[PDB]
């Protein structure tokens, strides 16, 4: 088991999808989330990363922006330079494992100018 | 391991291929298979989630729908409202955990008007 | 844990990527590598496969090509055929499980006349 069992749907890996809004989020599979996110776009994540309430008291993960993904018509794209996650206010880098209590607020910046996705790896967890 | 591990081809997730009939089911990658189906279509998928025969006791799975997908020529699509899958004659909702004796048949459907891609994660196994 | 967390960089799975030469390899997640091969090229791997110098040791694999994946204006393409590795001269068939030490040469072929892509999955390592 993974934090995202429970989802009712997912979503094809890496395929542009935020039909309201600058950025939408949404489980690949039970340790995987993605967030697509619009060029100059921020927001916060809790309510996707977070198994639910009672469930855990800590969550271990990794994120990293996808190098190449695709638009709505099938076409490449890259994600664009400076993303960042901060983690209870702390910047936290891609490829670093990081300790998340389910309380703190998790950040999520695309700063850039063009889209991004990011994804979130749910490691062990309990 | 996984189950699927041993499938000697897998394929991309989330695009739509279906060249014979109005089913086909393939791998992901070690605990996933998922099945493309056309509209109104209906298919038994034992074959695909059985793994090998004596390797296998009792699998607990999860399946949904995948909310965005693509069609063979990238364009985005989204699963039909009322797929289903019914395992041993009885019907299992999306995210429901199901023991599977491996021996029950597994059936699936999408009475809807547009095509589908269902998810088979494999949680556990021994 | 898995070997390529601390990869600080993932790309969508089955999206054929090759900008300049005749293979490229990136990560999918933590535990799966994909390395897309243009037509009648071959290629060591072992920098992809290995997790960093120091950390694993022995690593267990299988690979596949994958059936069907995408070009990069997104339209299904198919591997060729006859895709072969090998692991220290040996070769290795798609779907066995291989024991590798991090060290051997992993070579990779695509003598097929299209272009295929190839997935790595690791299964675990200690």
């Amino acid at each position: 088991t993974g934090p995202y069992a429970g989802a009712v749907e997912v979503q094809q890996s890496g395929r542009y999808y935020v039909p309201q809004g600058r950025t939408r989020g949404g489980y690949i599979n039970s340790n995987i989330a993605e967030v697509c996110m619009d060029a100059g776009a921020a927001g916060q994540v809790n309510a996707l990363l977070a198994p639910r309430r009672g469930d855990a008291v800590m969550i271990y993960f990794v994120w990293r922006p996808l190098r190449i993904f695709c638009d709505p018509q099938g076409a490449s794209l890259e994600s664009a330079p400076g993303t960042f996650v901060t983690v209870d206010g702390v910047n936290v880098a891609a490829g670093d494992v990081v300790a998340w209590n389910t309380i703190a607020p998790v950040n999520v910046g695309n700063p850039g100018a063009r889209r991004s996705i990011l994804q979130f790896e749910v490691l062990w967890y309990t």
